[PDB]
C-alpha cells in the first residue's frame, strides 16, 4: 500500500553525466558510446544568446576548443557534430557504463525522471511530467543544462529530455535527444512565454483510480457524464480536453475498479465543483496530475 | 528556479541491492563488502510470524538455505549471523561495487531517500521523511522488504533505513542497519498501531524558505512571535515543539532570505489559525513537512555527488 511519486532509480543515467567546456561556458553532457550529448548553446556566449548562429559559431570550432571531463578523466574530442539543438561530441573513449538505451520523444501528460546535474555531477533525481503547454515544472538551477528526463522500462533507459532553458515564469523548456524542443521554444535569449497552463484530465483520472486501489472512495458519486458533457465542464477548470484515446487508456483502471471512466469523470467534475472540503486523496488537498495511467498500473499493481 | 520533491542519486545504492531467499520467502538484501543486510523474518513461514522466536529459526538453517542472487549471479554464503531484527549473511564475494559508507541512526523529522526494489532488483527511487511517530509514508508493496533508506554526504552513503513491514493504516516500519526498530515496533504478525503522528515544524519553516527563494511570498507578514508564543500554538495543531536548535539550523535560509526565523514562524502561526484560503505555496495546499533546512539548502545552492 501507499501511493508516492516515485522516480525511476538513476545509477544507469549518473554512469552517463559529464561535464562538457566549451570556452568560459560549462555544462552537462550524457555520454552513450563515443558520443557526448549537450545543449548546442554551450558554444554561445551570453552575447550571442539573443540571435545566435549556430551553424557559423560551430563552424569556428575545433575538437580542441570542447572539453569534456568524465569524472578525473579528460575525455578526448576527435568529432563535432549538431543535430537541430543538440551538439554531438565524438570522442575518443567509448563509455564503459553505458546502459542499454534508446531516444525517445514524449507526448505531453507523459512523466519522467530528471536526474539534475552541475558540472556533470548529479546532484537530485525527482518525477516530471511533460505540460500540455511542453514545459516542465523542473528544479534547475545556473549549470544545470544538459541534465537528462528518462524513463528505465525493465533495462533500457529511455532518453526523452534534455534541459536548456528556463523561462521567465520559472517553468524549464528543452529538447528530445535528437535536439528538437518541446514547443513552441528555441535556444535563444529573445522573449519567450509558455502557453497557459492546464490540468493533464488523464492523469488526475488516473490518480483517482490509484485513490479507489488504495480505500479512498470519499469523492465517487453515482453520476455518470457524456464525454462533451464533461469537457465543457472541465474546460472551465483550464483542464485538457478528455479525448476518446484517454478514456480507452484508463479501461484496465475500470475494469479493476469497477468503475466506468465517465463515472469517475463525473466525480472529478464534482472535485472541480467542491473542492475537497477539508478532506485528502493520497495525502493530498490538490486533485495529482503528474502520474499517468502506466504510473498507477505500475505502482499499485 | 522549481522546487521537487528531490531523491539523492541512488547508482551507489543500486550497485548493493541482490535478492536474498529462504525457503519459499524472498526479499531484498544489502550487499556491502562481503556482507548482506536483510530483514531477520525472511527466516519465518507466515505462521512463524505468529510469535517468532528467531535463535531457534536461525539455528536451524544452514548457509545453503539462503540463496542470494546478485543480479544473474549466485552468491556462495558463508556464514549467517543476526545483529538484532537484521540478518547478516556472509559471502565468499565482496561486492566491487561497494561505496564508500557508514550506518547512521537518524532522528524523526529527518529525511532520506528510499530504493525501493523487488526480487533484488531496484524499481524506484522517492524521498521521504522519518515521521515522529516514527513511521515513513512509502510505497511499497510485498517483496519490498530489506529496500534501504538513505543520504549522501559528498561521497559516502549513509545507511538509515531498512523496510520491514507495513501497518494496519498504510504506513511503513523498519530498522535502522543495526537492525534496531525505528519507533515502538516490533517484527511479528500481531495488532501493532503508530500513535498520533505531528508536523515536522522545523521542515515547514524550510519548506516556507524555499518558497520565499522561489518568488511565492503571499504568506510573509510584518509580524514576529517569540518561540514560547509559537510553541503554545504549535503545540495546540498537533506540530512538534521548535527548538532553539531548530531556529540556529534554519539561520542560512534566515540570512539569505532576510526574513528572521521568528518572522516566518509567525507567517506559520497564521497559515495554521487562519489556512491557505485558496492559495497554494510551491504548487502545494497543505504545509510540506518532507523537506529538511539542509535539503532546502542543498536544492536551492546545487550541491553534486
Ligand atoms: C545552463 C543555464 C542556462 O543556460 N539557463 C538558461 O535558461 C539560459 C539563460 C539565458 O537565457 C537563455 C536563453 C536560451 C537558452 Cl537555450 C538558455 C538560456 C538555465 C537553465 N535552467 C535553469 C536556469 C536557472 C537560472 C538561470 C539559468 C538557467
Ligand atoms: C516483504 C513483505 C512483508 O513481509 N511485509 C509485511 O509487512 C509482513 C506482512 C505480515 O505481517 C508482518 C508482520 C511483521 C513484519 Cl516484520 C512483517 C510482516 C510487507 C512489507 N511492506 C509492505 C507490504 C505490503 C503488503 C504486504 C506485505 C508487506
Ligand atoms: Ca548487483
Ligand atoms: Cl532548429
Ligand atoms: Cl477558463
Ligand atoms: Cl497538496
Ligand atoms: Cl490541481
Ligand atoms: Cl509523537
Amino acid at each position: 500500500s501507499g501511493f508516492r511519486k516515485m522516480a525511476f532509480p538513476s545509477g544507469k543515467v549518473e554512469g552517463c553525466m559529464v561535464q562538457v567546456t566549451c570556452g568560459t561556458t560549462t555544462l552537462n553532457g550524457l555520454w552513450l558510446d563515443d558520443v557526448v550529448y549537450c545543449p548546442r548553446h554551450v558554444i554561445c556566449t551570453s552575447e550571442d544568446m539573443l540571435n545566435p548562429n549556430y551553424e557559423d559559431l560551430l563552424i569556428r570550432k575545433s575538437n580542441h576548443n570542447f572539453l569534456v571531463q568524465a569524472g578525473n578523466v579528460q575525455l578526448r574530442v576527435i568529432g563535432h557534430s549538431m543535430q537541430n539543438c543538440v551538439l554531438k561530441l565524438k570522442v575518443d573513449t567509448a563509455n564503459p557504463k553505458t546502459p542499454k538505451y534508446k531516444f525517445v520523444r514524449i507526448q505531453p501528460g507523459q512523466t519522467f525522471s530528471v536526474l539534475a546535474c552541475y558540472n556533470g555531477s548529479p546532484s537530485g533525481v525527482y518525477q516530471c511530467a511533460m505540460r500540455p503547454n511542453f514545459t516542465i515544472k523542473g528544479s534547475f538551477l545556473n549549470g544545470s543544462c544538459g541534465s537528462v528526463g528518462f524513463n528505465i522500462d525493465y533495462d533500457c533507459v529511455s532518453f526523452c529530455y534534455m534541459h536548456h532553458m528556463e523561462l521567465p515564469t520559472g517553468v524549464h523548456a528543452g529538447t528530445d535527444l535528437e535536439g528538437n524542443f518541446y514547443g513552441p521554444f528555441v535556444d535563444r535569449q529573445t522573449a519567450q512565454a509558455a502557453g497557459t497552463d492546464t490540468t493533464i484530465t488523464v492523469n488526475v483520472l488516473a490518480w483517482l483510480y490509484a485513490a479507489v486501489i488504495n480505500g479512498d472512495r470519499w469523492f465517487l458519486n453515482r453520476f455518470t457524464t457524456t464525454l462533451n458533457d464533461f469537457n465543457l465542464v472541465a474546460m472551465k477548470y483550464n483542464y485538457e480536453p478528455l479525448t476518446q484515446d484517454h478514456v480507452d487508456i484508463l479501461g484496465p483502471l475500470s475494469a479493476q475498479t469497477g468503475i466506468a471512466v465517465l463515472d469517475m469523470c463525473a466525480s472529478l467534475k464534482e472535485l472541480l465543483q467542491n473542492g475537497m472540503n477539508g478532506r485528502t486523496i493520497l495525502g493530498s488537498a490538490l486533485l495529482e496530475d503528474e502520474f499517468t495511467p502506466f504510473d498507477v498500473v505500475r505502482q499499485c499493481s
